[PDB]
């Protein structure tokens, strides 16, 4: 019995095709992706395969003007029209409050949303009660598959669940309803969630009777053989675990954005063992025609969001690399260009200018934007770079806590995670042949209380003046060095809002990768 | 019979008072210098000592809006007004070509305008005949004094002299007309000339019959005790060089800018041998009150500097370090700023291969001839910065030719030199420790057929278009390579209106020192 596994994840409201860099279509002739397309492919494979399963692992929220205006009914919408199977509640899935989750996707899905992790209390446990579930049995033909959910751990942490959501540990939570699928004498078991590609191999390893982990949240790119376009293989697909019982187990992601679509098939016996499995993420490019039924109404839906590209802020001559692939391993021209603008808001009298420094997390960095649309900045192309609102706001650190956060920027470095640093008036060196926590070489900083602005060594008894995301100030993505040891906090003005100012006033703008970051 | 020498040099345009720093005078109760002054102090002195001599070592030329309107109209003008007894040309007087020397200048002035070694050769010799002189012969007293001129050998390259000039060994063409004076039983010889300090020792030392050598071109202060302002001395005033016929033979100087008058009491006996001498410069300071002629004749000609010369283009935050010791040694944020503005006027969109189709800049650090200080920009401010009143053009250089004007820029690395590349879009790193000509470790330059501006190393091979001075396009600097290589010359527009128009775009400007410019 030969299961067929589609799986999606972290497409972020990608509604739309994109190009290839997942930023807005313009030469329509080769742009990937979108629902319409994967429509499809979906529906392609659903008429050549007898057992098809279409699974997403979480982050269908945020990421575009789409979620922005639409606040998730989208979602609901264009998940059921492609008849999704199941799908794994995601850190993102939470950005907007539970009120946010209960009332566009969880009450208006036509699917299971499964989580086993999250467990409701107090006043909430009434209201979200079976909205979403620990496991579901689906009937596969005349078979039966159990898939159970996970969602990340460290979600309080990375966005808005609220007080009245327990998260537990994923091993310890699914167990239990694996063996309870087992006592249903359902011997096929997918463990689908949103916890990282490491965690997925955790899973794999510790919870008996999962027979594969479909998995999300790292951007994980996984082929076997020649990959199709830019993205490097982080391993084989299917990623294979060798459990504490000793079974193969298959673990499979599908990068994100939307411009893959994960495809496994697992051949089992009699008794859901898997004898094989095989595959690879599907590119889905121009050669597959985007579905005109889905393409249609995509387009209806579209002029609600019209009315964010009518004014143009400004032009840019040169690509602005808003890309993970750039931004979250070396210096980025996006990241430049915003901490130029962070610097440039903050120009007061008190030396030569109040703050001179400005750190950028390269995972807040979510989109990049093209300049073949005749150079045109529109506020929707902004909106997909900086989509959640927060804020760029002034602090007080001293030099060693700026070294210890540049020390984390590359503690863990590529892993694709989003601690990378963007950096202005900053000039800093790695050494990545050096220990983790060691690898900071040079780190001169621009000077304030100075006639001539230059660079000088950082440091570590001095207190500097940072421009820095909230989201940075209040110990995100790891940063907890900054919260508990900065000096003083004030609020600034919101993101899109500052580099909206900045790219009128220049008109037409050109940043450069200048080597305020290198690596020895 | 004692003799009083009050000679200035490298007064360079500072007609009007100026600030400490020889800067536009804003704080007039603190500030010093100028004409008006200087004829106070010349009178006071004429009018107490019986035998003077005010001589001027060149340099008048070129050095704010002053010259950069009446071009040398203003120097003949106000050099009369004070009864100058004689100048010797300098280099900045070529800076407009012979023609440029002949018609405000040696035309209108009522002193004699010295250089022994300048010939004139062909066409021109008959047409500049008897416009400047070898020696001047003038009544001192009731004795009678020589005055033999000298013009820095290297002017060809500093300045426009033409073809049809040829510049001599100052002691080789010197001693002849020294030779000249001596069979016309003139016993007392003056030196006045343009060649810097170091080639006035040699003077001193190697031409028989010099009494005393008036200088100027290196800026040298020489004081005797305590400097009464910040300039710190190079040595004693007088600086006592031996001859080698046995004879003690002063050198003197009096920095530039029309801050201080150089004053010296040599005490002759009765057969020209110079028994003593003592003095030093007379800083004009505030409590030296200027003469209201002079003062009401610069008034009236202020009337069409200050009509259009007062008008705000805008603000800067930060000092902007146009010094030679600065700009001439390592990167300056006035060259920066410079090069900014160059590349910014050409940001024309010609194909769509191109992020712009010209990305570097280089500027020759001797052309920067002020910093502004930020303790309001204003046309006359970058007047000062850049008086010559040239263009930023559009070259084609082989990188094998931009390797050899970054090689020549450092060839002679220390003495000052004028060559000193301040650039934009290019990241240089020199190794002084090398040999002349192979100094250049590093030379990576910012692509232009790229979508994403970044550094490369540059190809001896390929071809870059690079925005100069017009002064380099035509090899001026010693910068032959640029001339006889490049492949492709257009003119552009004007240096302060370039540097001008950017500064009103960017409202308030900070440039800074980047590591453009590196040394290992
Ligand atoms: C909604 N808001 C406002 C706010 C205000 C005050 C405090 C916290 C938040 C947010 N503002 C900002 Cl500035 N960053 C936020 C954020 N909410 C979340 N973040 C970080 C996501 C970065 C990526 C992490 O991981 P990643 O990109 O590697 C993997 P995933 O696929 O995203 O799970
Ligand atoms: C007006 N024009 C156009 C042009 C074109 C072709 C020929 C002559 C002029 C000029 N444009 C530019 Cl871009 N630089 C100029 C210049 N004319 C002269 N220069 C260089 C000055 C170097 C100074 C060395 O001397 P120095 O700075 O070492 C100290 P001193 O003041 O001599 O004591
Ligand atoms: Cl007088
Ligand atoms: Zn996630
Ligand atoms: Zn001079
Ligand atoms: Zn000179």
């Amino acid at each position: 019995w030969e299961l067929t596994i589609l799986h999606t994840n972290d497409v972020h409201s990608r509604l739309e095709q994109t190009s290839e860099d997942s930023s807005k279509c313009v030469d329509a002739s080769r742009c990937m992706g979108g629902v319409a397309r994967l429509f499809t492919k979906v529906q392609q494979i659903r008429r050549a395969e007898p057992n098809v399963l279409l699974l997403d692992a979480g982050d269908q929220y945020q990421g575009t003007i789409w979620f922005t205006v639409y606040k998730g009914a989208e979602v609901a919408h264009f998940m059921n029209a492609l008849r999704y199977d199941a799908m794994a509640l995601g850190n993102h899935e939470f950005d907007n409050g539970v009120e946010g989750l209960i009332e566009p996707l969880l009450k208006e899905a036509k699917f299971p949303i499964l989580s086993a992790n999250i467990k409701a209390k107090g006043p909430l446990a009434s209201q979200i009660s079976g909205l979403y579930l620990p496991y579901k049995v689906l009937p596969v033909g005349d078979e039966v598959v159990g898939i159970v959910g996970y969602t990340s751990k460290e979600t309080p942490f990375l966005s808005n669940p609220g007080t009245n959501l327990v998260f537990e540990d994923e091993i310890t939570a699914l167990q239990p309803e694996v063996d309870k699928l087992k006592t249903l004498n359902v011997n096929k078991i997918i463990a689908l969630g949103h916890s990282g590609f490491e965690m997925d191999k955790l899973i794999a390893q510790k919870v008996r009777g999962v027979d594969v982990v479909v998995g999300g949240h790292s951007n994980t790119f996984l082929y076997t053989g020649n990959p199709p376009s830019k993205e490097v293989p982080a391993g084989k697909y299917p990623f294979i675990v060798t459990s504490d019982d000793g079974r193969k187990v298959p673990v499979v992601q599908a990068y994100a954005f939307g411009k893959y679509l994960g495809y496994l098939k697992i051949e089992f016996d009699e008794r859901g063992n898997v004898i094989s499995s095989h595959g690879n993420p599907i590119l889905l490019d121009s050669s597959i025609p985007e579905d005109p039924s889905i393409k249609a109404d995509i387009n209806k839906w579209r002029i609600k969001l019209d009315d964010y590209s009518t004014q143009e802020l400004g032009k840019t001559i040169v690509y602005l690399d808003g890309s993970s692939q750039s931004c979250r391993f070396r210096e980025c021209n996006m990241g430049n260009l915003i901490c130029d603008a962070m610097i440039n808001n903050n120009l007061r009298h008190t030396f030569w200018n109040h703050v001179s420094m400005c750190i950028l997390n390269g995972g807040g960095i979510r989109s990049p934007i093209d300049e073949r649309n005749d150079g045109t900045i529109t506020w929707e192309n902004l909106a997909a770079v900086l989509p959640f609102g927060g804020t760029f706001d002034l602090v007080q650190l001293k030099g060693s806590t700026l070294k210890k956060a540049f020390e984390h920027s590359v503690h863990r470095y590529g892993q694709s995670t989003g601690e990378f640093l963007q950096v202005g008036g900053i000039h800093v060196v790695y050494d990545l042949s050096r220990k983790p926590g060691d690898r900071v070489v040079k780190l001169d900083v621009l000077c304030t209380k100075c006639r001539v602005p230059s660079y000088d060594p950082l440091k570590m008894d001095e207190v500097y003046k940072v421009i820095l995301p909230n989201f940075l100030a209040n110990g995100g993505d790891g940063f907890q060095m900054i919260k508990d040891e900065l000096l003083r906090h004030d609020s600034g003005d919101q993101d899109i809002n500052v580099v909206s100012t900045y790219i009128s006033k220049m008109k037409v703008i050109y940043p450069a990768v200048e080597g305020r970051i290198k690596f020895s």
